[PDB]
């Protein structure tokens, strides 16, 4: 349930993902890039579902990879900016979770995305508390999927 | 090109553009409904577009309609801090191109937001010179499709 999951971000979590934001939410294009060219390395069976993107491998220098990397950055905006709002906040992830579920995601898939995000914070000096935070926010979107 | 599109924009353009999105996107819930209702009103045509969102006709309370206008607004909110690096717009436009693309939505048809954000803008009192500012950035992604 999408509704209790939402419930699950209480205020220290909302704190720590609005402490963590305003560093990662800076530079969008560098971590929304670093975000998915880790998603790659480390789970190389999920690259087919990019085919769109072309050679991902290219990171940085593929504009479509970039173009989309920047847009999922300005997702968790979203998400970010509704924290105060549960009844907002479910609507904008069911948005995107349909976005997902014509893809054919399942829950499963889009939590290897957890992986990624624990990496690229831990590099910028957030560790597992950080981490688990975000392992939250992401758990909503697992529930309407 | 779409860059031509875009590497015209003028220092005059993006100072109206971000001075008045400094309002317009202070409230994403309220105006990306604007936004949309305005656009049901004035061209019923374009409603059988979006029958994903149920009755439409149902504004603020459908949830469905409530989350896919605060999303366009990041879409905005993405073009607007672009704004900058036209390489970085281009590959975010067009991004936000196929999406439209694969609903065989036209250039003519897409300029039709035109119209309520014209009508959104004055509003809160921003004018012609904003109308026409807009219609310029609107125009960038009427160049990519
Ligand atoms: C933090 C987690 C994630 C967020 C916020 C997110 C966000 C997004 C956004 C905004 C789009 C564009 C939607 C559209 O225009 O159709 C997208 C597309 C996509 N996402 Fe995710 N995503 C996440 C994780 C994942 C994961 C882990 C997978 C799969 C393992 C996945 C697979 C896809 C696919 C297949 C597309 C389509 C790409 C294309 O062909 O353009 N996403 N995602
Ligand atoms: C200010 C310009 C506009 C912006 C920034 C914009 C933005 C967006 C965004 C972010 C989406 C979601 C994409 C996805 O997840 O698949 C979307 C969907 C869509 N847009 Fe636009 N759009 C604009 C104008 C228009 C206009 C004028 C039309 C039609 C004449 C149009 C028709 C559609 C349709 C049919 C969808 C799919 C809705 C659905 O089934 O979920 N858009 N748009």
């Amino acid at each position: 349930s999408v509704y209790d999951a939402a419930a699950q971000l209480t205020a220290d979590v909302k704190k720590d993902l609005r402490d963590s934001w305003k560093v990662i939410g800076s530079d969008k294009k560098g971590n929304g890039v670093a975000f998915m060219t880790t998603l790659f390395a480390d789970n190389q069976e999920t690259i087919g579902y990019f085919k769109r993107l072309g050679d991902v491998s290219q990171g940085m220098a593929n504009d479509k990879l970039r173009g989309h990397s920047i847009t999922l950055m300005y997702a968790l905006q979203n998400f970010i900016d509704q924290l105060d709002n549960p009844d907002d906040l479910v609507c904008v992830v069911e948005k995107f979770a349909v976005n997902h579920i014509t893809r054919k995601i399942s829950a499963a898939e889009f939590g290897k995305i957890n992986g990624p995000i624990k990496k690229v914070l831990a590099s910028k000096n957030f560790g597992d508390k950080y981490a688990n935070a975000w392992a939250k926010l992401v758990a909503v979107v697992q529930a309407a999927l």
